[PDB]
């Protein structure tokens, strides 16, 4: 009952990677490859994070699973895998974290049937605070306001048309439930998991 955490810093020089960069589900369709059985049983929850473009490159990939991903699997000079080392996020109660999501902050609308993305970012944190509260999770404030920042917000328009509003938060957060929260850092955190949102990173 613990995770897995690889690093794969994609080949620009790779078509395969290319193809996958520009394509979230393309991506998603790749990377599940690695840990295919489990997903056929049913007992795999994979969660990645495209990590914000730094350099001078290069892409670097992110991805957690349940169970031990065989990277053997993907396409020759695709991405420079690192041994996926064994996660256990070992949680005491108000133990406080630097943490990092890219997640889809969104509302089920009952006069369209639909799923529109929130406007503001009060009410984007305000999703965020929620979110991070049910799980077990508190979000760390000062005088100011809430300890996270956005930087990014991007409008995916996936081909597969996905349309999916990508927002990255980076913070501060306390640990009320440590069970809570192990199963929060389990499940991830809101929807497009299938397109590199949801995986919730935290360190101290």
């Amino acid at each position: 009952f613990q995770m897995w955490l690889t690093k794969l810093v994609l080949n620009p020089a790779s078509r395969a990677a290319r193809r996958d960069l520009a394509n979230p589900y393309e991506m998603h369709r790749t990377l599940s490859k690695a840990v295919s059985r489990a997903l056929e049983e049913g007992r795999e929850r994979l969660l990645w994070r495209l990590e914000p473009a730094r350099g001078l490159e290069p892409p670097v990939v992110l991805v957690q699973t349940l169970t031990e991903p065989d990277w053997s699997v993907l396409d020759e000079g695709y991405a420079q895998v690192f041994p996926p080392k064994p996660f256990h996020p070992a949680l005491k109660p108000g133990q406080r974290l630097r943490f990092r999501l890219r997640a889809n902050p969104a509302k089920r609308l009952a006069a369209t049937g639909k799923r529109v993305a929130l406007k503001t970012p009060a009410e984007k944190v305000a999703w965020l605070e929620r979110r991070l509260e049910e799980g077990g999770f508190r979000l760390l404030e000062g005088e100011r306001g809430p300890w996270v920042q956005i930087l990014q917000d991007t409008f995916l328009e996936v081909r597969r048309l996905l349309q999916v509003q990508a927002v990255l938060f980076e913070g501060r957060l306390e640990v009320v439930d440590p069970e809570r929260a192990l199963a929060t850092l389990r499940r991830g955190v809101g929807p497009g998991k299938a397109l590199g949102l949801g995986l919730l990173s935290v360190a101290p």
